[PDB]
């Protein structure tokens, strides 16, 4: 279980250490063979290598079987050239590993329904996995320009593109509740009809998985009126972006969501939250995201689905007994990691 | 107050008649000089003129001071050539009058907070107006094709396009709570940057209006976690679609929301809902959308803001006292219109 840790900056190291604490325990008491070393990354790496994604980190991720990344960003670099802003290192990291699927989970933990903006009855049972296309769509396509009179961007998709992400969606379903929802806008866009066609063609290989299609705007509605009826949601770039951000508000608060970036290289698991450099080092940051990101890696990078389900539960338990400040409590980082530890 | 009524098909005529019943009463009791004639439109017009938007209808809307349209669509024509499908008639109608702004309101009426999927506290006070670009964006741009290996669509916007919709947005704000939120995806797309630029440029003229910008996905979040802090929301085509459908579920169900199409021609007011051919004629359809549509026309096409606010209230009233089947009740179309009438 070799893992490359890229703590980053802000509460990055903070939340990453906690996940490591939980990980070392889980490993020690289970014999996992977890082996790891911390690598400079983002603004941190910048302060010692000039670049946010240095050469030894690139090698560190390569030779690693998974990546447990924290957070990057900060004012100390918000005024540096793009090519080397910490943000860009995330893109270089992604690209170096060919990460084409960004798994964005959104689950309301039992007992935490009142933390959500949805009535306790709708928030109850919510456990969706939004798989979004990472390297295609209107985000990168050409042409694309601006002028005094007009601007333009291009949403293009290729059969190999859509096939491998949909492929990732069906495999993940097989391990969840076996149901996927390909989202698109096929009723008014060629790409949508093209996205549908391909996914349907790829679903045939996964008969044990139920494929249901839906329009992007219609799906926005059912994500707020019936989130629980959804398991795995596969979709394109810009829409993945919108649907992922939408699902992210369903479970109480954003500092509770993990993240993963699957592709052809070393997977990368990380908290969706920012670096919050202001609260950095004040021990007040909630390590739930980082810890749950650690779960994600166990299940998705090593298949330890049970162990991951364990950690998840422990967190859910801790969020209840010793809730963090953001959850209307007072359990600082250190404290909260202890309680999580318990359920381990 | 000359009005052109295009009942259309499905529950089109059903829900339209109701609004007209409310209308005739409001007029009779207050002397409004409401004058109107119904015109063949959509699938209906197709079975008498071969085309969805016949010549006398075109003339009917032209000479008309406002259009109160119902619904269009049905199986009877789902298989006819595009240039003649009922759906296209809407596009011809919209173009014929240079309508480029779809006003999609979403307000949770006081006392109806429990009808929303959002906690009573967040659904309280919600009254947003989502202004969406109707004739541009990725919806129409070229190129746009399909092939075995790939598909493509083009999102392009022109200074003149973004200026007039944003114009509409600011004038509408002046009459509401004086706040606008231009939505886009400037942080990753040329068009977004372009959209922002222009709207900023147009806002200068409306200093008394507060202009706040937001990204599409981020906005998706605040529309579920903080709807109340929003008044007027202006945005592009596809995004207007997504954000308008989203805000449509905040107040309860979709058959409750009206619609408007502002531009340089005869404005058209219509219920967002579909034609529901199946339930057509079985007096089970909820005329709330159609009647609300009729209120929108009163304020937005005649300025009778008080009268419009009156109808609105009566509908809120009747949706409580004599709720429709969709609202967990059993007050058929004819029944419901009577109660609405009362509050008039």
């Amino acid at each position: 279980m070799k893992v490359a840790v890229l703590p980053g900056d802000g509460i990055g190291p903070e939340v990453t250490e906690a996940a490591l604490k939980v990980l070392r325990a889980l490993d020690e008491a289970e014999g996992l063979g977890l082996a790891y070393e911390v690598f400079p990354f983002g603004g941190a790496a910048i302060d010692a290598f000039g670049e946010p994604f240095p050469e030894p980190t690139r090698k560190g991720v390569e030779e690693a079987e998974a990546v447990l990344l924290g957070s990057v960003g900060g004012p100390k670099w918000d005024g540096l050239p793009r090519k080397i802003r910490p943000e860009t290192g995330l893109l270089s990291l992604r690209k170096s590993q060919d990460l084409f699927a960004n798994l964005r989970p959104a689950k309301v933990f039992p007992g935490l329904e009142r933390l959500s903006p949805l009535k306790e009855e709708i928030a109850r049972g919510v456990d969706v996995l939004i798989v979004r296309e990472l390297t295609g769509g209107i985000y990168f396509g050409e042409p694309r320009g601006m002028s005094e009179a007009e601007a333009w961007n291009t949403e293009r998709y290729s059969k190999p593109e859509v096939e491998r992400v949909a492929r990732v969606a069906f495999e993940l379903a097989r391990k969840r509740r076996k149901h996927v929802v390909s989202v698109d806008k096929a009723n008014v866009l060629e790409v949508g009809e093209f996205w549908r066609k391909t996914v349907e063609e790829v679903g045939r290989g996964y008969p044990d998985v139920a494929l249901e299609h839906q329009y992007v705007d219609a799906m926005a509605m059912h994500l707020v009126r019936s989130p629980a009826r959804f398991d795995v949601v596969v979709t394109g770039n810009i829409f993945g972006d919108i649907l992922s951000d939408l699902a992210s508000v369903l479970p109480g608060s954003l500092g509770l969501l993990p993240s993963a970036s699957l592709g052809r290289g070393t997977p990368v698991f990380e908290p969706v939250h920012g670096s919050a450099p202001d609260i950095a080092g004040k021990g007040i940051a909630n390590p739930t995201a980082a810890i749950l990101s650690a779960a994600m890696m166990l299940e998705h990078a090593f298949g330890l689905v049970e162990l991951a389900r364990k950690v998840e539960d422990a967190v859910a338990k801790a969020l209840l007994e010793t809730p963090p400040p953001d959850l209307g409590g007072s359990a600082g980082t250190e404290a909260f990691t202890a309680t999580v530890g318990m359920g381990i």
